[PDB]
């Protein structure tokens, strides 16, 4: 379907939009390279590991590589019925968000590639709750959008990223990355990696959290359906939780051996206190 | 519609992929902002200028404005189509590629705005022929892959997009830009932001030849199509060439205070040229 004008011919960006100073930031903020890791100690690391100490950190892996691949592909839609609305900073903006989780695709990859486990299917560790999640609701809340760009649809597409996957599992797997193997001095190009993730996440979640408000501010009742679709997800957000963290204690080694007085109840509560927040970041007026 | 598994966890990245080495390379060469462009100098420059020696300069800016702008917004289909099915690589570069562009349509609109004619409507130098490339031919063959992601659409949008508005409408415009301001000495953060931009451009072709060439590599009947529309959109790309050219003809005191012996039908044989050249460009087996 045509175009019916274009602003930069009509105008100029709109130089003091949101999501074009967002966009600034992400270009002076976001010029770090996966390629330029150094993943060899973290090759020797892995190695030095047993066997059931190398398990330890694959099931966080998994989540994070499909999380990451998962976003890279989902997010098109939301880009497009944002350029069709005629939204043309966020869409500049989304161009970052869109190499962003590129990088960190390729981040998780070249880690499983140095460390020797890029043969191995990593799918055992996604359990039905976390499939629910990045397999279904993800592609789901964000393919609609072809179809139905409704504010309700923009909304709903805005939580099952932003403040679900991003704002809470991937922000809690960024803490309890560094509660481990940070403690641990292990994986150093990995951890350099997370670090990195978690800059570039804090654009990707006030994204969402822009997204959420402006339709908000329209019409209330949004902020009641905001809520509903973020509790709506949550049993599988603590599903995949207590399933990973029921893994960590059936598999003790890494944590014995690197003196880790590695806390499960306090990550748990980390993810309730980040999915809580988020909820809190959304003003209803 | 879900996902039925993630690349990056059953494997790892194709490292070999061509579109992953394009996209290293897109990360290597990218990194040039259009906000650190000084366009002080472009800023008197246009001052200096009489009315009649300013308008020279704005259709051109006005085709480059509206191009940029409709390949950031039109590009998003494509590159979902093949997230869908699953060429990840080729996502991972197409990331790049979108972000170059809204880089291009800023650029552009920094220096609308730096001159002094933000606030002009320059929609009056895109003529039918224009509009008919850029407001409905290319987002038709773009927009056409969400419901037909058909090796023949697939074909039809890369044409569109990489052997005409860019493979010869860009590339030209590159070379009328140097040929014209180059010489008269006039707009240098304008002509650093097109080197800038004819850089990146050579990412965006060779993703269009790899594109193209891989569907032509199936089944050749697909060259005959690569070239029907090619030779389907050529009276409108050189309707447009002409249209700018009686518009130099017509405006020549630009040329005439710079001293510049403008060859407008030399320009012209440059499209011609780029054109036919983009076709040699695609090996028929
Ligand atoms: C045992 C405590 C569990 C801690 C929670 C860990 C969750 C793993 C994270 C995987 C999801 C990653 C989503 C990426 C989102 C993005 O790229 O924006
Ligand atoms: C008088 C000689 C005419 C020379 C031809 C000039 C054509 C102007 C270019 C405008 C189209 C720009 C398309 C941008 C494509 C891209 O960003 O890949
Ligand atoms: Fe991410
Ligand atoms: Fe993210
Ligand atoms: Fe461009
Ligand atoms: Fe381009």
């Amino acid at each position: 379907v045509h175009h019916d004008g274009f602003q930069t011919v009509k105008a100029t960006i709109d130089w003091e939009h949101p999501m074009f100073k967002l966009y600034e930031k992400a270009k002076r903020n976001g010029k770090w390279n996966p390629a330029d890791i150094d993943f060899s100690q973290d090759q020797k690391d892995f190695a030095s590991l047993t066997s059931e100490e190398k398990i330890s950190a694959l099931p966080l892996v998994a989540g994070f590589s499909a999380g990451e691949e998962a976003v890279t592909l989902d997010i098109l839609p939301m880009a497009h019925a944002l350029a069709r609305q005629g939204r043309l900073e966020d869409v500049l903006f989304l161009t970052t968000f869109m190499h962003d989780e590129a990088k960190h695709v390729e981040m998780f990859s070249r880690w499983q590639q140095a460390v020797g486990i890029g043969q191995m299917d990593l799918s055992v560790f996604h359990n039905d709750h976390y499939k629910r999640i990045f397999y279904e609701a993800l592609p789901e809340a964000m393919n609609r959008l072809y179809a139905d760009d409704s504010p309700e649809a923009v909304i709903r597409a805005a939580t099952v990223y932003n403040m679900i996957v991003a704002g809470t599992l991937a922000e809690s797997g960024y803490y309890t990355f560094r509660q481990i193997y940070k403690k641990a001095g292990l994986f150093p190009g990995l951890l350099q990696g997370i670090d990195y993730l978690n800059m570039d996440e804090g654009r990707h979640i006030q994204f969402g959290i822009y997204t959420i408000q402006r339709i908000v501010n329209e019409d209330e009742r949004y902020y009641e359906l905001f809520i509903r679709y973020m509790d709506e997800l949550w049993p599988h957000v603590i599903g995949y939780v207590d399933y990973l963290t029921e893994l960590g204690k059936r598999q003790q080694q890494l944590a014995r051996t690197y003196a880790l007085e590695i806390d499960y109840d306090l990550l748990r509560h980390y993810v309730i206190k980040q999915f809580n927040l988020r909820k809190k970041q959304i003003s209803r007026t």
